[PDB]
RNA sequence: AGGCGCGUAGCUCAGUAGGGAGAGCGCCGGCCCGACACGCCGGAGGUCGGGGGUUCAAGUCCCCCCGCGCCU
């Protein structure tokens, strides 16, 4: 199986505990005859995030999204655009509440982190956040492989697009059982 | 095959370019030997944001209110990637704007101005230059499926239609365009 | 253009109040304005039989069968998107659960209640509201939907479930209340 | 050999008898890993299968042999007569259910008993509205995933069987699936 | 605009009764109202030949050939759904079994009966009812069905088999008792 | 290679006599020949149901499903020539008239003669030979025809009516007495 | 609106031109008046027209026959016929050829014993011609009539049993040649 | 998700090579008795739940569908 693993399954506390952890993963991921194939943009974003790397690049092939030959359903974009309005409005309401709180009391160093967390939770959790996730979705919908990841939005979009999903907390056990 | 939108009739500028603008548009389209297709969502939004009266029963005989049939359409993945990148950039910009507004609100005693400024910044950073309403996506899909001209006024809709591959038009000359083809 | 008619176009009180003022005269004015306007009007045979079994206009059915082309949707050469069936079943399961729950509440209320005909009427009305409003309730609505789909015509209906599920397919929809005015202008 | 699976394969008592649910999962996996077949259960069916029963740590090994994915309904189509027949029979049942509710309420009027009669009404309503026809969207997912893959539908749900037959889906006897996997492995 | 005519339009005791009195003259007024409506009236050649074999009016055929376009369906360029033939065969099996049952009961009744000629007549009537009423029986029916299907025309017949299978196949049906009034309103 | 199987392949004495003996080893050896053939055998669901009604082995049906694929012919996407229906209806009319003649002859011979018990059996034989021998006589046969037509597969059946009406469609036919030897070398 | 594709048998076969004014020549002139007034569109293929001018002959009447009846080839390069049509044609031709051979054998054997070949030659000619060329397409003229009626979707007017029979198998509108006079008369 | 059992007179139930539509209990006409009671007889007492097949013959055997329940 061509497992299309994203960065959420490679660099994350839950991902690392379930599967530093790169060596313990590659102990059996390169085995079991499963040709993992990660996106190239996902690899670049992971490298920008955090990081033997040349050996980890010798198992999962960093391929291109190949969006030229790929097409997306119209409903798959309508459902994204419908949730985008709700997420943006929730973020705007959170910002308005933060401004109202700052009007009365003044704590910049405590309000800035809270506002950043609220924005990142209400506008980047539960939906496709970046282009590095759309690339993974397109690669999975093109290679017809597994879509091991941990993002709720990525999983709920891959399920709505027809991609196959395998439990991230079970990816290590699945790879070790094949 | 002109895929109309709400901007072509809700905007006072486009209406004045032509209850009178609707009648003139109906009379022009009913004799221009042309097809007009307005999505059901966009038409519902326009009818809930307009009260033209006595012309909704004549625009139905000129325009064709129908859904873009998203079940059969297939948007290119390149447009999705471009929209995702633009949305991520706009989300980062909106978060930065919200942080700046929160920082600036410390020294201000009138929330009625800071909140309004934040709302204006958000409605132009996260809802301009990209598709924002489901009606816009419906218009784009209806134009792409029927291979028509996405007559509208929003810049984000025009940019998305150009990226997808749908031929665009100019609302300024839209009345002139329908006048020549009549 | 092609107008796919329905039973609600001739049976709904408001629809035959915009169509003249009497239900019999409504269909006669429909014949008057549909023999004109140079348009094509279609109704499924099942819908036609149900509508003819609801009301009886007599000798006007002869003039009615002319302009309205009564025929089956030709479902063998027709197809429906799978997402449509998915969404219909998803809504239907919820409405079935709602109907079962309201039946339970009505039974528990009638346990101690004295008057029973009133509660039986309440159960009937609430059940037909919770299970036959908002979706495709009969295969007559399905026939109207499919005839509109294959003809690329405008589904003329006052039923809200029919209009909703025609929109979710991609069928052109008209506003039933003013349909006489889309008809009067065409002539 | 592509085998689209349902909840009923591991939810029905007789089907895992012809295989304990925990042991049945393991024997099915044993026979499915080396069957050289392609087992495809839908994602919504998988979610409801997780919700009805929980098996300890066997989901991890379940997930790779039994591929889990959505039917991809945007590229699939269903015959018009299929929906026509479904909604005709659906109307029929809905009516039957209304009559059952009327019967139970009118006989509950002079009975004073509700604790057993509510259960009887539940059973009659479920029998008259959800047995022999497609009820959940999970059934539709199994149907369409077998239709797209030209799949063998393995299910103990008689409604799923009789409505997959109307589509053209290769149907199988769920009581023979284990001894089918036997011969397939051999 | 396109009406496909069966034999019942001019031979059934009721349809010609609506048009006029008696089989003759009814077809005459039908012609009067048919060359006046601009519609395209059609009937298959087999149906025409068998109808002429049933009713043998004289010179009326001369002006009848002008209006009704006698024409066999182009069955080579026509197709019928698989489910249509499936349903036809499935129902016909039941009808054949019913006819066999009727035959057995009539044989057993005649085993102890004296007026065997009238028993034979009743067996004839019951067999004809059980095997040919409510279903397409002759190739005339199939020819009418295909002629209406290919032309996208309006089938006019008082045969319940014709109507109930034209409905299954997708042909615009019409009430044969109102078709004279339809001709009048098409003229006017 | 695709073979669309009938009921006669494993129920009619001649074919299952070529396919070994006892009719229970027949299916066993058939499946055998089918396993190492890569020949994609098929059977319609209705024919399989009638098979299970007529014959019942037990645990051989366990391995019957692995080689033979049972599914409906997908009649919604299939079409049949109009001339086929025309010919079928005309021949069926002839056979119905012959059956009525047989009935009205046996009634007359019951009028005068005796022993109606064997007379009924003779009437049954003559009627079922006049109406069902040499023509399509069940929807199972129609399903076999349609599944062979859609798949462009080989129709294996000793029914003379099935072969005769499959030839008129364009279905690759085969001698049912040679299917075993066909299967032997196809390995 | 209505187009008739004429044949040679229309004005050559005794009965058909006897429906018009008598004699093969006056019937032509009366048909000319009736067809000119009808405002229809009559046609006949070129080969059939040549066989007309050869088998029959009039002077200064074809100068008027050229106008109403439009003589042209059926334009056969843009036309097709069903495969089953040719299949049935050659199937029937095989039987006719075998029967003609048997007739020839029987007449040779009759001439063997009876030395009266003078009338036997005529009898054999009549039987052979009836055996292979009666009631079937037997000349490219008939094929041209068929194809000109098929391309125009017109009314085939002919007294030939074979031409009508084989036009019925392809979907050509047919008429009774013995009232075709009155098809035109009431049409005017 | 399915499984089993039973629908037979007014009630409760037997019946099977597939060769009868019954028993007990009811109701009436008889009958000892003034007459009802008891006994003693008989008559009335059928969609064998429905449809489809097979048979010479079906409540019986096969298929499907309803109802009643028990169901785990």
């Amino acid at each position: 199986d061509v497992f299309v693993l994203d960065t959420s399954v490679f660099t994350n506390p839950e991902i690392y505990r379930t599967f530093g952890a790169m060596e313990t993963f590659i102990h059996l991921a390169l085995n079991s005859r499963a040709e993992f194939y990660m996106p190239t943009s996902v690899y670049t974003e992971m490298r920008k995030i955090m990081d033997l790397w040349a050996e980890f690049e010798m198992v999962v092939k960093i391929r291109s999204p190949r969006r030229f030959q790929l097409t997306v359903p119209a409903d798959f974009l309508y459902e994204f655009i419908e949730e985008l309005r709700y997420r943006i409005n929730k973020g705007l309401r959170i910002a308005e509440e933060h401004t109202r709180e700052a009007s009365g009391s003044e704590d910049v160093g405590k309000l800035i982190a809270r506002l950043r967390e609220k924005y990142r939770e209400a506008l980047r959790q539960g939906i496709l956040d970046s282009k590095e996730d759309v690339d993974v979705l397109l690669l999975a919908y093109e290679l017809d492989g597994v879509l091991v990841s941990a993002d709720e939005g990525l999983r709920t979009w891959a399920d709505k697009i027809g991609i196959k999903l395998i439990d991230p907390k079970n990816f290590k056990n699945i790879l070790e059982s094949l």
